[PDB]
């Protein structure tokens, strides 16, 4: 009776002792675990970080680009027509000087 | 005393078991962090996977547009090419002409 309710108390007291002995490893080894996983999510965030700016870079040059062409496209056929009317010019006074 | 010291020992019993609920609700929000950041880093995966697979395109795409402007330019030089030459056939033909007019 009395002796045997009390060593059921003292048998409680130590699975309480054993369980929290448990709880105690499993959230050490929580914490391994999530410090692991936050020092690969914030590694994460810094490579797609750059690589955002690293495509807007891209986009931003492909349109430098295009810019540079369609003005050297500009330049090109301004200068080709100039030329194309100097060679008129010349014809021009070469047959007013040979026809008078 | 036989009451006394079975009280005395419930007392620690309560003790150890809040102990014991409040290390089961650490144990609870911290796995439930744990979950939270292993989605986490699967999404931030994937979009890194993303990335670079953008990063390539453009890439290949700037290219690809450099060898297109270089014909463009190559094909320009051509026609120009073309006109010069009509254009100085021309003046040769009316030179031929008003030459052959004048003897
Ligand atoms: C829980 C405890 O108080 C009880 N005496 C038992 O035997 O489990």
């Amino acid at each position: 009776s009395s002796l045997q309710r009390y060593e059921k108390l003292v048998k409680e007291c130590r699975r309480l002792e054993e369980e929290l002995e448990q709880k105690t490893h499993e959230a050490s080894d929580a914490s391994q675990r999530v410090r692991q996983l936050e020092r690969e999510t914030t590694r994460l965030m810094r490579r797609v970080e750059q690589l955002v700016s690293a495509v807007e870079g891209q986009k931003q040059k492909l349109d430098e680009t295009e810019a540079k062409h369609k003005l050297e496209l500009a330049e090109i056929e301004n200068r080709h027509e100039l030329e194309i009317q100097s060679k008129m010019s010349s014809h021009e006074e070469a047959l007013r000087r040979l026809m008078d």
